[PDB]
């Protein structure tokens, strides 16, 4: 029962294992599998109405995007300009630039290069045109400058099923909707987001490994100012027991997507995710919501992830006082010691 | 120039030494002088202008009550009912009785007995009568039930001199005296209040020691929602520097008080009060006055006393967003182990 992703599953027309178990990286915590509903089952909007993970397996809210490869999007996707992150390791880290001016003592490992599509196809040609060890994952807001038939798959997702969920929920508005496309064996690193995720997967495999808002205390993310925010500072590859010590309590929920399956990642739910060894580009396209509006108001006791909101003030507001993000530790430290410890 | 109080200051008319280093109890911690000097002086001003101590010996702000002593306070002080602090040891440690609601895993060892001043004075005349061990402390606010002789004397303060001290400072209004009626050897352990406090000796003497607000970090101040909020956690006598490393660094300022002199104590000092051992009774009336308004608005770097301020305020907002003070202590860990650490 710490069984993870389960034994692989077999594609239609007897084609076999669509994955293998050495396709998947190994680390050091144990999981248990998400669950793999149908849409029309009523387990599954009891998952989502209590913002637990579910993958469904048929909502076709994607169902024009599977088509999609790099030759049809790079002939119809337009000229419009592409952020592609770069990157010598297996794991994309992310830097939020607006919050590297109040940290110096940081260098990248990643840069955004925007590109045109044919050139990330291209970049990407080289590269395995003369093995190297380089990777690249490209991941941009869809907009309004996309060409006429992207625009018609778009149009064609099913808004009538996610519509319907955006109001069930009480959600907001949609924010965005990325398009990735990534390398056979990139890493996005365990990082949890403030919206509501619809994570549409469109072509190739990736694992998703999930910890719930509780496992705050065993992933430590960065401090909020840090341009790091929202990820865990835990090499997933190297954890470091010393420093992070709670990691050694860490348990996950496991699932490996592919084209059709709806992944819910709920608000504040930590997520990890690695396109398969050896199993070609992956392409996906997500949908973010901005989260139902906090009660007015407030019940106890609190949810884990209001703990986590609370958490995130503190550090803004600290931040704000002081005048300096770089005095927000010092000042809580001294707060602590002797005192709450 | 870890002098201390200094040299012991001689009484007029040839009396000897008004105290001496004897009566003084030892610790573990260097102090230098606070300066005793004229309120004429510009140094003093200067002192309270930047909020740091000052003794002012010829202020003559209570000039009427020197005459006050037992007899004639029980003489002319009423019937009104006087709070009076018990204890087995020398160490009087201060309860807030709203806040014992939130901690139960508190008793106390000094209890409030509301009694007559006759009362007072007859619990104090058996217990020297019979050597017992025990030890009171009358503190009791000043009010409009006192009688005709007191009312005179208070009247006859000098009200002209603390009020253009209340006016140079911008200060607030004067928000309560204080009477404070000890036996020898009785302390106050190191404490802070919000209020500036002009501590006028009438009878006896007292050595105080105080420590700047930036030495909250070797101080270890109780949880602000703890009974002994602006307490210290350290006992004086016998520091714990296993969990309070940072008292092995505390450095005080201190004076020894007594009748005629005035200590200015500025808002957010550290006071530890110990009236002299073998000295007799000691009398003490504060002056406290709420502190300037906060600037509208805030000029950086902040002082020590704001960094408290805000020290404050978080813990007082997580109390009441986590909807229990208990759950403090364990949320601010969260945010800063492997985090901030
Ligand atoms: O696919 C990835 O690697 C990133 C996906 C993600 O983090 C998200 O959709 O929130
Ligand atoms: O005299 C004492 O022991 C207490 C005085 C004090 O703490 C004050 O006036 O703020
Ligand atoms: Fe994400
Ligand atoms: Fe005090």
């Amino acid at each position: 029962v710490a069984s993870g992703s389960g034994e692989p599953r077999e594609e239609a027309g007897a084609l076999g294992p669509a994955w293998d178990e050495s396709q998947l990286r190994s680390y050091s915590f144990p999981t248990r599998p998400i669950p793999r509903l149908s849409q029309s089952d009523p387990r599954a909007e009891e998952l989502i109405e209590n913002e637990e993970p579910v993958v469904l397996t048929d909502t076709n809210l994607v169902y024009p995007a599977l088509k999609w490869d790099l030759e049809y999007l790079q002939e119809n996707i337009g000229n419009g300009d592409f952020s592609v992150y770069s990157a010598s390791t297996h794991k994309f880290l992310y830097y939020d630039e607006k919050k590297m001016a109040n940290f110096q003592n940081f260098k990248p490992r990643s840069n955004r290069e925007e590109m045109k599509f044919h050139e990330f196809v291209e970049k990407l040609q080289d590269i395995q045109q003369r093995g190297g060890e380089e990777r690249l994952y490209l991941q941009q807001t869809l907009n309004d400058t996309v060409g006429r038939k992207i625009v018609m798959d778009f149009l064609g997702f099913n808004w009538n099923w996610i519509n319907k969920q955006q109001g069930k929920r009480g959600w907001g508005q949609l924010t965005s909707n990325l398009l990735l496309i990534g390398m056979e064996g990139n890493v996005t690193p365990a990082h949890y987001e403030e919206q509501q995720n619809f994570f549409a997967q469109i072509k190739g495999y990736k694992r998703c490994i999930l910890f719930p808002p509780d496992q705050f205390e065993c992933l430590y993310p960065y401090p909020v100012h840090h341009p790091c925010d929202r990820q865990s500072q835990v090499d997933f590859d190297n954890p470091d027991y010393e420093r992070f010590p709670n990691f050694q309590n860490v348990v996950g929920y496991e699932t490996v997507v592919g084209p059709g399956d709806v992944l819910y990642i709920p608000m504040y739910w930590w997520h990890h995710i690695e396109s398969l060894l050896n199993g070609g580009i992956t392409i996906t396209v997500n949908f973010w919501y901005k989260g139902a509006p906090t009660p007015k108001r407030i019940e106890y006791p609190l949810k884990a992830h209001q703990k986590v909101a609370i958490m995130r003030n503190i550090e803004k507001m600290l931040g704000e006082a002081l005048g300096n993000p770089q005095e927000v530790g010092p000042l809580l430290n001294t707060m602590i010691k002797g005192r709450y410890n």
